[PDB]
């Protein structure tokens, strides 16, 4: 409720992508994802989950989301999972941690997987 | 095509945890999960991404999903992604890493996030 | 050589702990660690490695250290590595990531280990 | 000292890498890594820490070490550290995670990373 209508609508992270996300009642999150950097271009779908219920200690609200980087434009054989926790307030962010898995040859998979890490905010 | 039909069905990691998911020809991922360890109980929504159109040198298929650890049974405060390829075959796989976020204090952020790989087969 | 002295000396995190580091001529990294949070007081030994010889194109240098959490105050049964690059200059950084793996019970090995990211200055 | 025995020893992976490490009374660990993939030719310098007491509940024994890519034969300008635990017995196993950076610039930092999984084992 109060993070469904805190968690939905356009952010940025620290790149300069843009992320563009509803946060259901159901716990759903929905949207698309633009990358500044990689190979991306224009906009891929996400979909994701969040506790639709957080705990009311002040804690941050768990959540997570997947880009797969195929869309009309371009297709990276590959897919991002950002892990985090929405932080509601004056400054809201999401602070994630993320893992970019490529398709490789069974010889590559030892390095498949990218991991970096990405804050949100509603301004930048 | 291929893939969706591959990675459509009900797979099990080296945990005994329970995973059934459909591939839709637009990259979608949805099915539900259903954890052998921690705080979990039952079924739990997960939706995700995958690479609808992988490459044809035997590349494995990029993909990624998230459960949010919230049912009508508990409620862990927490979220995870898995990100990893699909490898198809007679010993067909899926090898992912993932992240667990839960939600916590400020103070507490730097101790949010867990870190651990699952193998998913058809059998187990 | 030049990142020699550039990483030799006392760094600080954004959560307040203090990395006192010598980097050797053949790529040792040796000195103490005191983090600001955790289950940690006072110094703990660190060893690691850095690439003496780095790119000269701009490029960070590689490096990563260990810090296992015994010392004659506490003993927190777990052990972090970082990893990450050394970026000189009048703001001087370094960019890492870590894992901080707890001994466990094979029940409860999917649970050992968090992930995160820290970044050190020359001044905080 | 039970595990200062366990620990010291040569370690294979499943990649058929070569891990040879001695473990010290102080908690130190040295010693030298071959990589079986990679841009890497014989033997590299190896330092990380253990905790040289752990619980005797039976739980594992946290550690972690680095690797520089640098030796007298090739500099792939990284690192590695793997971050784990030790468990004992007839099938002594050293269950890691690792990450390995790249020195990357400034607009290429955010795919600097690798994450993976090794498990070693006295026999491979
Ligand atoms: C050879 N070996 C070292 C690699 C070199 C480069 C790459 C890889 C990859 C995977 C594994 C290895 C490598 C990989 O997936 N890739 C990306 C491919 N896929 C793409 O480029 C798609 C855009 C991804 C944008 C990310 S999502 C997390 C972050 N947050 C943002 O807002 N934007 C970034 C590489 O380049
Ligand atoms: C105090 N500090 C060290 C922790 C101790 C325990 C925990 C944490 C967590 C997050 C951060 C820190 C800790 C965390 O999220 N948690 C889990 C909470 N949430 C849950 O337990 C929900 C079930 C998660 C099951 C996982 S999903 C990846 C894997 N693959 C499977 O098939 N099953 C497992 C902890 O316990
Ligand atoms: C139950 N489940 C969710 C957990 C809950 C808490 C914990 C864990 C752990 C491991 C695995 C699970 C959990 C773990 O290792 N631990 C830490 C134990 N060990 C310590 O507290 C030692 C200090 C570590 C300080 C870190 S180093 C990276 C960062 N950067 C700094 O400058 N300072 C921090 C937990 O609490
Ligand atoms: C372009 N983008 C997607 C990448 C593509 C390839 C690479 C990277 C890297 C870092 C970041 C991005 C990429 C990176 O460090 N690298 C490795 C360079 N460095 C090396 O190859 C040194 C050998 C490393 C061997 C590892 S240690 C963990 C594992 N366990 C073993 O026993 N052996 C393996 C890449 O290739």
């Amino acid at each position: 409720g109060r993070d469904e209508a805190g968690i939905t609508g356009t952010w940025y992270n620290q790149l300069g992508s843009t992320f563009i996300v509803t946060a259901g009642a159901d716990g759903a999150l929905t949207g698309t994802y633009e990358s500044a950097v990689g190979n991306a271009e224009s906009r891929y779908v996400l979909t994701g989950r969040y506790d639709s219920a957080p705990a009311t200690d002040g804690s941050g609200t768990a959540l997570g989301w997947t880009v797969a980087w195929k869309n009309n434009y371009r297709n990276a054989h590959s897919a991002t999972t950002w892990s985090g926790q929405y932080v509601g307030g004056a400054e809201a962010r999401i602070n994630t941690q993320w893992l970019l898995t490529s398709g490789t040859t069974e010889a590559n998979a030892w390095k498949s997987t990218l991991v970096g890490h990405d804050t949100f905010t509603k301004v930048k």
